[PDB]
């Protein structure tokens, strides 16, 4: 598909770069010519991160730390103040971040980790928003994609917190796409199941969606949730 | 639609119950037969609101404490064991407990507000839920009502936390319903705009009424506007 420069002169951040699927977007976003900045909670996961994207494209990414989980609003504040220093824009912010909890009936969902999955995948990813978009708003057209699921959509049984915690993203990025009609694209991916091991995707097989929604060719295309697959 | 003892010998307990919607509900199921149980955060509102339905009724609701703003699941098993103690089962249970939060862009919400929003209307929604859950299966066919609005389905600038949140509700509803299938009735009702040219609670109680009756037996999974 896409031209090998596709995000040239690109900055996009990554949440959740350490591994998995944030791994593979930050390094694809890198190979297409994108300056990625990788976010996690791990310094030494996001070191080795950035240092194998740094061997496999010759332009090393910066990381800053955050965890979702205790972050503040104030912590949110102060790392985009941190960032403004070293760059004067963000082009995308990727929240890929996420815990999924219980997998378990709602009888059995231990409510502790329904709040860790609310707090890191509704209230952190919104306070990291909130903290973000005024980078995003220096962009020509900048560009803000949750992570959703097909049980952000439809609910089913067993997928207790997650499932509300998706529907409440497929919420939160509607209502932003409405407040930015016309000055920035929000969307969600749902990346579906990627992760029987040997008959499911590959995050790099799913990457093409994730480098569409950052590039040109998807620039008035707001408001919605894309299947990946 | 309906007769005026439809809810003869079932056991409703009504949160945010001290106010709007949540005291109209109370007052309408007690009008209608229903043994009411109210829940909600301040005692001399409560006992308020169960005095005037005995009043107009003649029975007099049983009310419990508890505040979703701050309750951990503990307070809400142990409110069940209280619950369960004085009665042998419940046939509905009616989530009216809600806080609205800022209205105002996502830039401009404050953090604190949108984290209490989210603790009342889904985390504290879901461990008050599991801690009844057991009692309602001791209905012959129990109903489970949560309370959603517009914004739960379509999100609308300005509506921040509480779209979120209602976003969240429908989620964990379709969960449920999804779970107790054959078991369990589990649906939203979408109140819309109440409280001049608006509704008044009273006026929306048809809906209300009608989840919480034999009518609506087979209905389960879905999410229903009280103003169409």
């Amino acid at each position: 598909q896409p031209k090998q420069d596709l995000l040239n002169d690109r900055i996009i951040l990554v949440t959740g770069a350490s591994d998995g699927i944030g791994r593979e977007a930050a390094m694809t976003y890198a190979r297409y010519g994108a300056t990625v900045i990788l976010l996690g909670r791990n310094e030494e996961k996001l070191r080795q991160v950035a240092s194998h994207i740094n061997e496999e494209t010759g332009r090393q990414p910066q990381w800053f730390i955050l965890d979702l989980l205790t972050c503040t609003s104030e912590d949110c504040q102060q790392l985009a103040q941190r960032i403004a220093v070293n760059y004067p824009r963000l082009d995308g912010v990727l929240h890929n971040a996420g815990l999924l909890g219980d997998v378990c009936p709602m009888s059995e969902q231990d409510p502790q980790v329904w709040q860790d999955v609310m707090q890191v995948n509704v209230n952190a990813t919104f306070m990291l928003t909130q903290a973000l978009l005024p980078l995003l708003l220096k962009s020509d057209a900048g560009s803000l994609v949750f992570t959703s699921s097909s049980v952000g959509r439809q609910g089913r049984a067993n997928w207790g917190a997650y499932a509300a915690s998706k529907f409440a993203t497929e919420g939160m990025m509607q209502v932003l796409a409405d407040e930015y009609q016309q000055r920035l694209r929000v969307n969600c991916i749902n990346p579906g199941g990627t992760r029987d091991p040997q008959k499911l995707k590959t995050p790099a097989d799913i990457m093409p969606l994730y480098l569409w929604l950052m590039g040109d060719d998807s620039r008035r295309k707001t408001g919605m949730t894309f299947d990946a697959q």
